[PDB]
């Protein structure tokens, strides 16, 4: 009766240990009357490690030493299979069946649609946003353009590409955006610099081009840093808002008036729909002194530790952590059923 | 010589077209520079390693061309950067492939899923990356990004499962007028021309069979023109072609040819395409250019518009294939040089 949930975690990013913590907390809290779990760890070189819930961590209690436990099984996926899709690569024998994947692998590949694309090739249902929603939210330039087109507020900006970058001087950028500026790679908070003068500008742009082929240069926004948790597929719902306050403290709920809370929540939901998210996302905004709401980022893989903003916000809104995990799995399976019902030709 | 893995076939109704594309690429590819490895995907979605000497049944018959069945099924070990693909039956790795030329028409092969799998294998590949592929596949996302860029698209609304019943026919006619064209956002199957309410409800139901989003757009009056774009950061446009019959080059003024070409390049840049794309537009009587579609996996057969447009612009098919492979390798080399 139980579904087997494969939790895919870790990854090559600097957020590898956060992902381990997320996986640990999910394993600890998931409803065991409804779900069995299997742990699919990605080490820091990209390789996958399948383990049971009792032998996937090393030094699981101390955070400064927590680490993926190696697997003795190399796993492979057979693209195009509809069942028995995962096999022991060396023996060819199928692994125990996985009904749904819960991916919590931060950064490139894990959060940019590549992992979702591979899971789709293997016909594996999965939690969270699909290929397009993941890829688009990962690219801050594309996200900002879609949000702007929807009439939602974003920080005024210039996106530098390899093709266009030589057309701009610092004088052009300052003329359009003022000072200070924020410079960030479109796809990555690595490479983000605050810029007050020409020398810092050149160093920041050069730096960001070491991490991505596109660089977003933004007007600096004066505002509080508010975050909102969104949950759902076709009928998404927003949590209460939280705030990030320098000690940096996660403040739940944010100390804002209810009308402003609801205004941000409605904008979060609109943003979520504009970007085609599914399952979950965390929307990060700036709240200016005039209560203008400026959207900074839509994160399709929020942190999932017991202390992370996304679960804390749902807890503050009446949805406990165990129930949140169950809902995310139900949403994944609902979306998979809806997709598989679509027709392919006449 | 570089080892070029051609991934072809697949589950779509364009399976046979993909087979013909792969056959035409095998026959034309510069053998002084490339060794071909055939990775055929059968009609059920399983991947195989095929022998160039016998991979096609009825190869000279377009109505019966078929992929010869094979004992090997391929598997991928995610996250590996070498020996990424194995013979699933034997556990043994395939020899390293330097670059993938994917020509799998249909959903997974064009919507970014296949590209995501190849990225997870760190394989260079021809054509657009995950986001460009996924965004160009979704006509709603494409049209919104083009509109945001200041380029012209047909005025439209996008129906979803959630909002589907919020829009009455009267609301739609008031906003967009008649006739309308109704299409699934992601698929030209499911496309209907609508001249009244009875046709509208039938067309919307049809499009919702194929996708969760349905584009309803204003009918455009104009000639149907196509333009082939090639390149990464410095893309170039072929001469234009017209669909009436296929007329290559299109019988339009050179100034208008160049206007459409420059818009096709802008559209390509707006959507973040790489390698190649075919841009389909409407040319109105006032010479306004309304962009209909950006196709990131054009046809590669000998009757296909995309190679024919380049052929009529002085780029031969063999050199086109070589350039596409060079572009894939250039993009991989750029990505590989990034800090991580
Ligand atoms: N346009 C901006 N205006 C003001 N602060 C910004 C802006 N972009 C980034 N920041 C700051 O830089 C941090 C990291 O950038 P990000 O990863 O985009 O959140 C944020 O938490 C802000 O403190
Ligand atoms: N908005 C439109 N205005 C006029 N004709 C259209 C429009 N959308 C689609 N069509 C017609 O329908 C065909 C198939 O649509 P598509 O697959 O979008 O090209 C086109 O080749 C046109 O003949
Ligand atoms: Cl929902
Ligand atoms: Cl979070
Ligand atoms: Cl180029
Ligand atoms: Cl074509
Ligand atoms: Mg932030
Ligand atoms: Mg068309």
């Amino acid at each position: 009766a139980k579904m087997r949930v494969g939790i895919v975690f870790g990854g090559k990013s600097a957020e590898h240990e956060v992902s381990l913590q997320s996986a640990k907390n999910i394993v600890e809290a998931i409803d065991k009357s409804r779900f069995d779990v299997v742990l699919l760890g990605i080490d820091k070189q990209g390789l996958w490690h399948i383990n049971d819930a009792g032998n996937y961590l090393l030094n699981a209690q101390d955070p400064a030493r927590i680490a993926l436990r190696p697997s003795t099984v190399t796993l492979a996926q057979i693209p195009g299979r509809e069942a028995q899709q995962l096999i022991n690569a060396e023996s060819g024998q199928p692994l125990a069946a996985i009904d749904v994947i819960f991916p919590i692998v931060h950064g490139t590949l894990g959060e940019d649609g590549s992992l979702q694309g591979m899971l789709r090739m293997a016909n594996l249902p999965f939690v969270g946003s699909d290929v397009l929603g993941s890829a688009a939210c990962m690219d801050k330039d594309v996200t900002k353009r879609l949000l702007r087109d929807a009439g939602l507020a974003v920080a005024p900006f210039i996106t530098l590409t390899r093709a266009n970058r030589a057309q701009f001087s610092f004088a052009d950028v300052e003329a359009k955006l003022g000072l200070p500026l924020f410079v960030k790679p479109a796809n990555q908070s690595v490479g983000v610099s605050k810029v007050k003068n020409e020398e810092q500008y050149h160093q920041a742009v050069a730096l960001a081009f070491e991490f991505d082929h596109k660089v977003v240069v933004e007007q600096g926004i004066k505002g509080r840093e508010i975050e909102c948790a969104v949950l759902g597929n076709d009928h998404p719902q927003a949590s209460t808002c939280g705030e990030i306050v320098l000690n940096a403290q996660v403040v739940v709920p944010a100390a804002i008036a209810p009308e402003i809370n609801d205004k941000i929540r409605a904008i979060a939901v609109q943003a979520y729909q504009t970007l085609g998210c599914s399952g979950m996302a965390r929307v990060d905004v700036f709240l200016t002194a005039d209560n203008e709401v400026v959207i900074n980022e839509i994160n399709t893989l929020p942190g999932f530790t017991n202390i992370s903003m996304y679960p804390k916000l749902w807890q503050a809104s009446g949805l406990d952590y165990t129930s949140l995990i169950t809902r995310l799995i139900e949403l994944a399976l609902e979306r998979h059923a809806a997709d598989r019902a679509l027709k392919t030709s006449m």
